[PDB]
């Protein structure tokens, strides 16, 4: 079997044993020049779509090669061209040889996927053929959005009968012998996928004259069982409903030889097939972990056709920094919204070109990092000295940034760009270790890995690990080094969706991982080091990503610390936000009233969010916090603290602590939630998207409902769903009379549905209380009769109603 080796810095395949060169290679049997022919090329199909690699073939002749004629076609057709020096470059050292794989790209339409055989066959006139990918992706796409009967009926017939009509690319005659096996995926799924048709067996394929075997070797009763049994084990694939089995009839019939029975002949019809039928799991690979595994069925299927989604905020709004229709095969389109910064803007803003000499970066973290370690300076100085210009990014782990423990004794990581060299990455260890190795190699294999599926980068991109201290390589070959502007940038910019991508909540809204692009606050915020900062009270607008980015750090927090996932705590105030963060199961989770009820004593780390609307009725729940998180054994575990504070009174004890004692602290300073008006309006108030605002005042109930149904009416002519709206009020109590009242009024326009914010799952209109509601969003919002029922729920209830509408907002007051 294909193995793969872990000790390197890119995935590396072996194939054992090959022997090359035409002249020794057609000297071979085949039934071992083509098995070894098929396993370089089950190789070479893997790394082509898992992201890159190299290939590593043992040999036992020392001079050099070339590339036998068999493989060098081979590859041509797997590449689907004969451009092999784009995506193939060979480089050997002695009795090892090594060919480099690059990471497919679909973009210049090319497919998605490369695999040595679709298995998908189809008729032309007289043909059956096998499909190669790019005719199998117009196939996909495209199934995406009489002289035969009258012979079929017949009920029996005489040897030596010619049959009236030749074969077409409606039938086709077999002559017989085993042979009861195996000849049915021959041409079954053949007519399936197209047009349909019959097959005669027993009957001659050129002087088409019936022979029908004979008696002794034809059982109807168990060649019945024998045809059905093949027909439906061949793997099928449906986009439509319901799952429809393979659609065909047969009939074994009785043959006479001067009248009397001599044999059985089988007539096989085949109806057209409303999907793609396949003869057998496409030959395509993808590698996992210790293992180049194949494709099955429905996942070929699958990601030969996937395109970027669309919907309301996918659109009109949503840019799309990488698509499914451009990028490799496993990368997740990404997208930021617009009028915040693009994936060029923040590489620019974050790790801009210079023109002559080697920037460092990031400056303060340069600073600190060479203020607080003795002699680092000295180390790094040296081995910069060739490098001519580009960027040297830093950071006090790479693992953590890219999703793995911080390994003990490490100074910081660094990864090295620079012209006329390849991407390297350096870790300086605190002190030689065993075991140090690993993990630089490891990080250069992730950070690899991640540069090409998560990063959606086409080109041709190789890391390289080095262990420094403060006290054996594959030569990738002469192409994979950064030749000017134009490519460094394009590494940068695809490092950037490396770092400020992160799962959008969209996720949910649509099923696929799609990724989202972070501002540069939030990033400067995310950035901090957590052992250095254990408390920080960050500040915010309403709708500014504080959730965002709460999230993250408990995904951070685990990786640090080495924490099992239910030892951080969240925290806040209204069940419905807990609901909505206590599926993700990243975290234990918890609101305010238990938090002070329950005895948290193996929490180690806490996350407090939406904080100004905590009260002390039942307590003080900042020292608790406090004697939690300062109790740890391994020391004082996180305490980070969100909130709002625009220009608005917080007051109450606990409604945050003093703001002189507020401190350390950060600012998210914009609200990228709703659009511009909205943005506009909120902004007044709290004294690049299109959207509607809309307060109407001195209306009855009555209207207020009929409006509120007609406009629902309106959006929902227009694409938006009943999860696309949402009705609020001000106190939980005032809800009864106001769902009877929408209830009803909705019936002139037969509307039916309605539910609460509790049942945030179901596609329902969802009203409840805007302090019951606060924490979550919908696209449009309607505000029934906002009013301080409760001053002690912070008076401004008219930002924390208008801050829930995405693109329309509708106020009651
Ligand atoms: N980088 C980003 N680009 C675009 N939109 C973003 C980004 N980060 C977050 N958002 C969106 O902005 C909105 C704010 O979400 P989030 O819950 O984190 O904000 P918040 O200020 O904590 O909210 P709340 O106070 O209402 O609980 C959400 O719709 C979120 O999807
Ligand atoms: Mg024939
Ligand atoms: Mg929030
Ligand atoms: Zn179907």
């Amino acid at each position: 079997p294909l193995v793969v080796e872990p000790s390197y810095p890119d995935l590396v395949i072996n194939v054992g044993e090959v022997t090359l060169g035409e002249e020794n290679r057609k000297k071979l049997q085949k039934i071992q020049r083509d098995q070894e022919k098929e396993r370089v090329m089950r190789a070479a199909c893997a790394l082509l779509n898992s992201g890159g690699g190299v290939i590593r073939m043992a040999k036992k002749v020392e001079h050099p090669v070339e590339m036998g004629l068999d493989l060098e076609q081979s590859l041509r057709e797997l590449i689907q061209s004969s451009d092999l020096q784009a995506f193939f470059e060979t480089k050997q050292q002695g009795r090892c040889f090594y060919i480099f794989v690059k990471s497919w790209s679909s973009g210049p339409v090319k497919p998605r996927l490369c695999s040595l055989s679709s298995s998908l066959y189809r008729r032309s006139e007289t043909s059956v053929r096998s499909m190669d990918s790019r005719e199998a992706f117009c196939f996909l796409k495209t199934k995406r959005k009489d002289p035969a009967d009258l012979i079929f009926q017949k009920d029996y017939l005489e040897y030596g009968e010619i049959l009236p009509f030749p074969e077409s690319q409606l039938v086709e005659f077999k002559q017989f012998s085993e042979y009861v096996k195996r000849t049915i995926p021959e041409y079954v799924p053949a007519f399936a996928n197209t047009g349909g048709g019959y097959l005669f067996i027993g009957v001659d394929d050129k002087s088409r004259e019936v022979l029908g075997c004979a008696k002794e070797n034809v059982d109807p009763d168990s060649l019945r069982r024998k045809i059905e049994q093949a027909i439906y084990k061949l793997p099928c694939v449906h986009f439509c409903q319901p799952q429809r089995p393979i659609t065909f009839t047969l009939k074994i019939v009785n043959v006479l030889k001067r009248g009397e029975l001599y044999g059985y002949a089988c007539m096989i019809r085949v109806n057209p097939f409303c999907c793609a039928v396949f003869s057998e799991a496409p030959n395509s690979w993808i590698v996992e972990d210790k293992y180049v595994c194949s494709l099955t069925t429905e996942k070929w299927v699958g990601m030969m056709t996937d395109t970027d989604p669309d919907l309301l905020q996918l659109s009109e709004d949503f840019e799309c920094q990488l698509s499914l229709s451009s990028g490799p095969p496993l990368s997740r389109p990404v997208y930021s919204k617009k009028g915040l910064e693009h994936k060029k803007e923040l590489q620019q803003l974050l790790f801009s070109v210079p023109p002559g000499y080697l920037r460092y970066t990031p400056e303060s973290l340069w600073r600190d990092l060479i203020s607080e370690h003795r002699g680092l300076e000295e180390l790094i100085n040296k081995q910069m000295q060739p490098f001519f210009r580009g960027i040297l990014i830093f950071s006090r782990s790479w693992a953590v940034d890219l999703n793995l423990q911080e390994k003990p004794g490490v100074i910081c990581d660094a990864l090295l760009i620079a012209q006329n060299s390849t991407p390297i990455l350096y870790t300086i260890l605190r002190e030689q270790d065993a075991e140090g190795q690993d993990y630089c190699t490891r990080t250069a294999f992730t950070l690899k890995q991640k540069l090409v599926n998560m990063g959606g980068y086409t080109g041709k991109v190789c890391v390289r690990a080095k262990v420094l201290c403060l006290s054996s390589p594959m030569d990738y070959p002469a192409s994979y080094s950064l030749a000017g502007t134009q490519h460094m940038e394009a590494l940068l910019q695809s490092l950037v969706i490396v770092l400020l991508g992160f799962r959008s909540l969209l996720s949910d809204q649509l099923g696929c991982e799609v990724l989202n692009l972070l501002t540069a606050q939030q990033y400067e915020i995310f950035s901090r080091s957590l052992r250095k900062n254990r408390e920080l009270f960050v500040h915010g607008l309403p709708g500014s990503g504080k959730t965002i980015m709460a999230m993250k750090i408990m995904e951070k927090i685990r990786n640090v610390f080495h924490c099992e996932a239910h030892r951080i705590l969240y925290v806040c105030e209204n069940q419905p936000l807990r609901n909505f963060i206590s599926d993700r199961n990243i975290c234990r989770a918890e609101t305010r009233k238990t938090f002070l009820r329950e005895n948290f004593e193996h929490i180690q780390h806490i996350v407090i969010d939406e904080a100004q609307n905590f009260r002390t009725e039942d307590g003080d729940w900042y020292g608790k916090a406090k004697s939690i998180t300062r109790r740890a054994k391994g020391g004082p575990g996180i305490l980070w603290i969100f909130l709002d504070y625009f220009q608005t009174s917080h007051l109450d004890c606990s409604g945050l602590p003093p703001l002189s004692d507020q401190y350390p602290r950060e600012e998210l300073t914009r609200i990228v939630r709703n659009a511009d008006p909205i943005a506009k309006y909120l902004q007044k108030e709290m004294q690049g998207v299109q959207g509607t605002l809309r307060i109407k005042k001195y209306l009855t109930v009555e209207q207020i409902m009929t409006c509120v149904a007609d406009t629902c009416r309106r959006f929902f002519d227009r694409g938006y769903s009943p999860k696309d709206v949402a009705v609020l009020v001000s106190t939980a109590k005032e809800v009864e009379h106001y769902k009877y009242e929408l209830l009803k009024a909705m019936r002139k326009k037969r509307v039916v549905q309605l539910s609460d914010a509790c049942d945030m799952l179901g596609d329902h209109i969802v009203l409840d209380s805007v302090r019951r509601f606060s924490g979550l969003e919908r696209s449009i919002v309607f505000g029934i009769h906002p009013r301080t029922a409760d001053p002690a729920i912070l008076p401004n209830v008219l930002i924390c109603l208008a801050s829930r509408a995405k693109q329309h907002l509708y106020i009651f007051p």
